[PDB]
């Protein structure tokens, strides 16, 4: 009721190749974040102390991390829009536990179109960033809800 079949499919075809070496992407998006957005960095009590890309590649901690974010997203996408149980923790653990605002999450989806688009460009074209950029709308819009719902106006 959001995307279309063929747009979901497009969006599966291009995580399947981020599956290949998530724990890869995971580093790439979280450095791009920060690089790009370094006000983010702020919100990770564990990797504020973190200076340069190198110590950043370099951080067993952070490439963790990366893991546990696309594996939580990709579970998402999989769901093609029926994520209501998968995205209500994530939901309270990003606007009680840490007060994430959607400006944020706004930041993080272009860090991932930015290395999509880096890593795979043959594989993601107008076609397949753009049924990306809906899918994490989506994400974006659904997790707001809760957000609002829980206190927390994002
Ligand atoms: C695609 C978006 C994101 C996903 C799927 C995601 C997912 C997660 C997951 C699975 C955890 C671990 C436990 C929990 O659920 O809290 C987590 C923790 C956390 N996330 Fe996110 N996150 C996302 C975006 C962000 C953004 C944009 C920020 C901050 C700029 C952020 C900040 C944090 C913080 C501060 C923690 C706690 C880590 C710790 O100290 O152990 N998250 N996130």
């Amino acid at each position: 009721m959001v995307l279309s079949e063929g747009e979901w499919q497009l969006v599966l075809h291009v995580w399947a190749k981020v599956e290949a070496d998530v724990a890869g992407h995971g580093q790439d998006i979280l450095i791009r974040l920060f690089k790009s957005h370094p006000e983010t960095l702020e919100k990770f009590d564990r990797f504020k102390h973190l200076k340069t890309e190198a110590e950043m590649k370099a951080s067993e901690d952070l490439k963790k991390h990366g893991v546990t974010v696309l594996t939580a997203l990709g579970a998402i996408l999989k769901k093609k829009g029926h994520h209501e149980a998968e995205l209500k923790p994530l939901a309270q653990s990003h606007a009680t536990k840490d007060k994430i605002p959607i400006k944020y999450l706004e930041f993080i989806s272009e860090a991932i179109i930015h290395v999509l688009h880096s890593r795979h460009p043959g594989n993601f074209g107008a076609d397949a960033q753009g049924a990306m950029n809906k899918a994490l709308e989506l994400f974006r819009k659904d997790i707001a809800a809760k957000y609002k719902e829980l206190g927390y106006q994002g």
